[PDB]
């Protein structure tokens, strides 16, 4: 009977966050987490500089009341060292040095043009239009806190404060396999009453989307020898292990009861849709995660919880989740109240610019196809019911994972 | 007047041609590739007719005898009801397995009433019902993927539920880049007079990178006519774009405008947009080349708004390859000149009424880069508007990747 929400919550508390940290040069950290807060070693800007293309100003001279000559010019990296007369200004750039004595700076479209030089129209609070040595980062300072993920947006920061290298946490590590007589690779002849194995493929290529090292150990026999050997081996080189399908996830069975004689793990009915079980608990040196053996239920499954999971093992401190966003059916949703229903929809603009989600065709979990048509999810509440055309439908856009 | 940057980006587009050659990769290696010739299945799928129920694999006559039905025996996921099976007997059957030689139709247990003398049913059973049926989600020989498909989490999985092991893709973008000037120094070495870090030349390889291409950096070149054009005859000669980070001239006169002049026609645009203006492009002897100004915040615009959709079309996928736009509220007033396509930075959020609405990263100059870390969108302001007054409708455009 249980709720995402409720088992979400669980997972995550019962996890701490990896520290294992080590050091690499910026060009290798995209997508990786900050181990510390990076301190910046000098002030942005450097020196005091104009904000805007104007005159710098000392206020007596203003007050005055009298047109200012200019006695010279400051540009970006040659400043004004000249003299600096009484009742002059200087001529200046956005970016340049304020010269010494310079109390104020006026936009050029804001004065006036004389004969004997240029008047101040608007009045003059002192300190205006400077930019002031560190005023964007002072040195000493954190410009980013650990638990960060860098991106483009901070990278290139970093590099511009001179710092060549950071320290991140170390990659989770994930063990992955798969289990069960149907199952045949992917280039041999369709046996019995038999499939391929895609789930192990979905998780493999997510894992490693989001920054994971993955450890594919392939089919595992069906045999509890051969099981508890992949246990163990997953187990010796993992901080998680998942099972993407075959593995009991409830039914009993002999891979249940070497799960039961290899760690504390608990079972779950999951009040979604689609999917419902998954089972979850601690192994002696890693956490695991055993999916359903149905791809959609097993890959939402793995997207709405295990992603969540391997972001706070991460020490990412952020909700490696996109967020939702409240919008309008072009589309007859059938939706049945009990279970909390992750359907797949298109999300796009009417005439307006406004956007609306159509649903992509059947939801059923007998076809993978509405991952791909789709790009996005439609999260209908648990106790909802149908919904028509026009509605108003809460909705979780694909992340990278699917585009 | 003042080039209009969608002109650019159709002039850009119109002039190239996606790379056609072509690799043969493993599933797991494809994330991101573009797929290079059409997915065609081998098989139906689902092969075998099965059951979209648990239940009871059933027939009309032993139904409508009106009359409890023993179970003969179970049809399971990889195990089958492969042993005969006589009038009057029901079948147990779980969802996805074979229905046995003679199934006409099935029953989800919920319709049953377990009996003592064996299954009761209800609602009358219509013919096929429940039965799913050989080859109706994708027949043989049909296109499941076509080429210029991205693959993905979506559509690999998919490939391989059909036997396929490998595919052929187009291969990487290979893409040179670098940057020239004496003022720019390593994160590593210090700070002389006029000196800064050379940034821009991160951030793109970074770009790149995620983009999917294959990034060849050739780092900082010398102030000097014969390294300069070393690099590019090098970097031409190994790459389908070459791209100047910041250093090579974007219209202003030097030793490196003529050297590019010199080794093949190269335009000068001026782009109506802020932040930025100066953009250079054009056609080296073997290869396409961009030419991104000095300033980090108009360097990072230019390429996520012109170089990224060029690299999107060269790789050969048949999907325009950048986010697409929304129409949102402000809740910030939004100083705007007109004139120029202003690409602002805003931070899209959701307000207590649930609606999504747009506020102002803050100071929108170009001196300094906090804005791409705070936003998380751009507002994307029309040429000819004007300021933007809190209340009003705003073209917002989420981030993708490239920035979190």
């Amino acid at each position: 009977l249980m709720s995402l929400d409720t088992a979400l919550n669980e997972m995550l508390s019962r996890v701490t966050p990896l520290t294992a940290q080590e050091t690499l040069p910026l060009v290798q950290c995209f997508g990786r987490i900050l181990a510390s807060d990076v301190v910046s070693p000098l002030d942005v800007p450097g020196f005091d500089n104009s904000a805007m293309d104007g005159y710098a100003v000392r206020l007596a001279d203003i007050a005055s009341g009298q047109p200012l000559p200019v006695a010279g010019k400051s540009f970006a990296g040659q400043p004004y060292h000249g003299e600096w007369p009484a009742g002059t200004c200087i001529r200046i750039m956005t970016g340049a040095p304020v010269p010494e004595g310079c109390e104020a700076v006026v936009m050029q479209e804001q004065t006036e043009q004389m004969d004997n030089g240029v008047r101040f129209t608007a009045e003059v609070r002192s300190g205006q239009n400077i930019r002031r040595r560190g005023e964007d980062i002072s040195a000493g300072a954190v410009v980013f806190p650990a638990g960060t993920r860098l991106t483009t947006a901070e990278l290139p920061v970093i590099a511009s404060l001179g710092i060549a290298e950071v320290p991140v946490i170390r990659k989770v590590r994930v063990a992955l396999f798969s289990t069960g007589d149907q199952l045949q690779l992917p280039g041999q002849p369709l046996g019995d009453g038999q499939i391929y194995d895609t789930n192990r493929l979905a998780v493999h290529l997510m894992l490693e989307q989001l920054g994971c090292e993955v450890i594919n150990l392939g089919i595992i026999r069906d045999d509890p020898h051969a099981l508890r050997a992949a246990f163990i081996e997953a187990d010796s080189q993992a901080d998680v292990v998942i099972s993407s399908g075959g593995v009991s996830v409830g039914e009993a069975d002999y891979t249940k009861t070497i799960l039961e004689e290899l760690g504390e793990i608990a079972f779950w009915k999951l009040a979604i849709k689609p999917g419902k079980p998954f089972a979850f608990g601690k192994l002696s040196n890693s956490w695991f995660c055993g999916l359903p053996g149905n791809p959609v239920s097993a890959t939402l499954t793995f997207y709405q919880l295990v992603q969540p999971l391997l972001a706070k093992l991460s020490g990412n401190t952020a909700s490696g989740l996109p967020a939702r966003q409240r919008v309008r059916t072009a589309s007859r949703l059938k939706k049945t109240p009990g279970r909390l229903d992750f359907q797949r929809g298109v999300l796009q603009r009417n005439a307006d610019g406004e956007l609306e989600v159509t649903t992509t065709g059947h939801q059923g979990s007998h076809i993978f196809s509405s991952f791909s048509l789709g790009n996005c999810f439609i999260v209908l509440e648990r106790d909802r019911g149908n919904v028509e055309v026009g509605e108003w439908v809460e909705v979780e856009p694909f992340n990278a994972l699917f585009g």
